[PDB]
DNA sequence: CGTCCACGTCTACTAGACCTGGACGG
């Protein structure tokens, strides 16, 4: 999941749970390093919101539910494969590591946080991760300021392709979005970040918002989409650069691949 | 059978580590 997938996931939770009531406990699958979720209620509603590469769930007891519960918040990161699914209670799609169960009036479902590689995390406390910058989709102006007020930061000495993954200033931008963003403007991926940003103080900071936004409007599951699935053709078809034939690719300093076209830029690995 | 790759953080000292599974090579 990148920012758009986080957003689509939060909006899926909100749509798919609009008319559901949950009940019972919050069940974490075995070998679940992540913490148990201490929360029981006989009738609760679930909602979500996204920020950057994080997603917040809110568990909200209906009036009169038992045990007494104050609404609880949980914040998820998706790692390389996190996702959410609403499934029939007994047709659990492994490796569903956290499970929320509908309550009886109706067919029994489980909302699951499904994470094959188990790189995802959650933490108790509905708090955004300290240090993540603002959301490039939902807090653009803040996002933009937090970049321009901070170019002295040594994060900006790095190639622009690397700086774009720094979640302290580009919360939500991942590996496919960085290629697509840089490609739209033909900025070499290994130009220096500060040089490309100081020019501002659509440009690069605007495309950091509207590019991931385009993916959200495709709807569907974005990068998460499955072959042959209908939203997977959409996504593949939207990509112009990331993994496309006729593009170059190189390894950045952390071993992540940056796709691009043409000039690799001054700071390339050589 | 294998090796390599993948939408990202974490954390223990800039590499590894943490994971499963799909594509494809022999």
């Amino acid at each position: 999941p990148e920012g758009p997938e986080l957003h689509l996931a939060s909006q899926f939770v909100n749509e798919a749970c609009r008319a559901l009531v949950f009940g019972g406990c919050v069940e974490k699958s075995s070998v679940s390093r992540n913490p148990e979720v201490p929360f029981e209620s006989s009738a609760y509603r679930i909602s979500a919101s996204a920020r950057g590469k994080e997603l917040r769930l809110i568990l909200s007891p209906l009036p009169g539910a038992q045990p007494q519960q104050e609404p609880l918040a949980l914040v998820f990161r998706f790692g390389m494969s996190g996702s959410f699914q609403l499934v029939p209670r007994e047709e659990l799609p492994r490796h569903a590591h956290l499970r929320f169960y509908t309550a009886p009036p109706g067919p029994r479902l489980a909302l699951c946080f499904v994470d094959i590689r188990r790189f995802g995390r959650w933490d108790l406390g509905g708090k955004w991760q300290p240090g993540r910058g603002p959301c490039v989709l939902q807090e653009y102006q803040q996002f933009r300021e937090n970049v321009l007020r901070n170019l002295a930061d040594k994060a900006f000495d790095r190639p622009i392709c690397e700086a774009l993954l720094d979640q302290r200033f580009f919360n939500g931008i991942g590996n496919y979005l960085r290629a697509e963003i840089l490609y739209r403007l033909k900025i070499p991926p290994f130009e220096k970040a500060r040089s490309v940003l100081e020019a501002l103080q659509p440009d690069l900071l605007e495309l950091c918002h509207s590019v991931p936004k385009e993916v959200v409007q495709l709807g569907g599951r974005g990068y998460g989409s499955e072959s042959g699935e209908e939203d997977f053709a959409a996504f593949r078809a939207w990509l112009r650069c990331y993994g496309m034939p006729g593009m170059s690719s190189l390894q950045d300093r952390h071993g992540r691949t940056i796709w691009f076209q043409g000039d690799p830029g001054p700071l390339a690995p050589k």
